């Protein structure tokens, strides 16, 4: 039930396909949705989750380069998918920017996004 | 110079292919086939040319043909080239949990990789 | 506006006093609030925040030892206070357990708590 | 063994008193001029496990003193390991006061190891 279009609290969108082999592929974009704001995503998920009501673990990465813009950074999301009527993906993320060695200490931001299949 | 074999302080190994397009693809070895896992990620395939590192990230879901930990790790970091190339990362390891345990679902840490085995 | 009794989304309670010198002192407890579940906190906050509508930075620590229990761990919350008739403290936290060197890699949990002055 | 002067890899220094009760109190210096010194306060486990495990601890610095105000605070969470080469291994979170619109980028994360050796 991971496959589909998800929306987070910031208005960002990501469309993902979950493969039988554990692959996650798709696109991550802004609320705008313009070509300039769409980025490739790739990740993995647990294709054989526990049958005890636990969430499904997964992660993905977006490097913030496309054919229009380059922010010289990449975000990874790590979290879990919870299925059902109100399916959700709860994540924490790390956004690392390319930096000089001198600035490396301030290279990585941390936050949390929750995605639903519904747009507020 | 990202493509190749990388070793962490713990002795984890991963071998990765960096596609011209920004793709990272390879395997992560937790130390044997039993301990080999698929990894995929992304990197900046056009980094700044000012001495800045190259941003990247990847994910491993800890399931293979032998074991399933019902968890996934993502590493976020940057590649620094040179005579002593390195990948400096921080990571998030999320386990699949019940809702009641979701507060303790995620570990955080850091890994530095080099192309030299210790 | 930081001084007072706050509740997060787990039901945990923390009572804090914010001193003029930037000190945070008080107690962190469970929803029940019995003696066995109360722990000392101490932290710091920006006693002269920006006057541009920005939050107030702060942080605090609880070591999970009191005179009843000892978890051999400590949590730090890093976040900001946002004033309002609906004031809130948005935080991320790190919970580190004492470990052997072998297990140090899995010593630290990360998460996020939001506190309000109303029970959930 | 926590009480003393500690040095990070970046050359930050901090001087801390560990109270019998679990209190950490002291100062954190960036550069060691007055302009660069800040108050720290935290907590540590004053009755650690006696099984080779580290001692859990954490502390906070709000980056305001009589000279500068960065409108931010860092918390370090980690553990003390004693010995001939005592160390404090930490991860940290640095949160800046921000507008709501920028709150998503309010927090940096990283890691610091401290030793009592300059
Ligand atoms: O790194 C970024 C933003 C990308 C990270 C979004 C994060 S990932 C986790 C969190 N969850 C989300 O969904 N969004 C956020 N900086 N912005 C630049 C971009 C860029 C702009 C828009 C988009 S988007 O597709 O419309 N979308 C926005 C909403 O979030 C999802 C993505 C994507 C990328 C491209 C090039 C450059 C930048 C950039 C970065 C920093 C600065 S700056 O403010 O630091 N600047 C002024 C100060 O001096 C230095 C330069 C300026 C431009
Ligand atoms: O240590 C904890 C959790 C304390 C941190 C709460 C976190 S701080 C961030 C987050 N925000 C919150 O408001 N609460 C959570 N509880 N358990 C205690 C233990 C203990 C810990 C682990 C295990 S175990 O994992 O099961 N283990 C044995 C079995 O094999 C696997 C390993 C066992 C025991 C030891 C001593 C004390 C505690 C404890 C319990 C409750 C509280 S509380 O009632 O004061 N309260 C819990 C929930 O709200 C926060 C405080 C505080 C400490």
């Amino acid at each position: 039930g991971i496959t589909g279009t998800w929306y987070n609290q910031l208005g960002s969108t990501f469309i993902v396909t979950a493969g039988a082999d554990g692959a996650l592929t798709g696109t991550y974009e802004s609320a705008v949705g313009n070509a300039e704001s769409r980025y490739v995503l790739t990740g993995r998920y647990d294709s054989a989750p526990a049958t005890d009501g636990s969430g499904t673990a997964l992660g993905w990465t977006v490097a913030w380069k496309n054919n229009y813009r380059n922010a010289h950074s990449a975000t990874t999301w790590s979290g879990q998918y919870v299925g059902g009527a109100e399916a959700r993906i709860n994540t924490q993320w790390l956004l690392t920017s390319g930096t000089t060695e001198a600035n490396a200490w301030k290279s990585t931001l941390v936050g949390h996004d929750t995605f639903t299949k519904v747009k507020p």
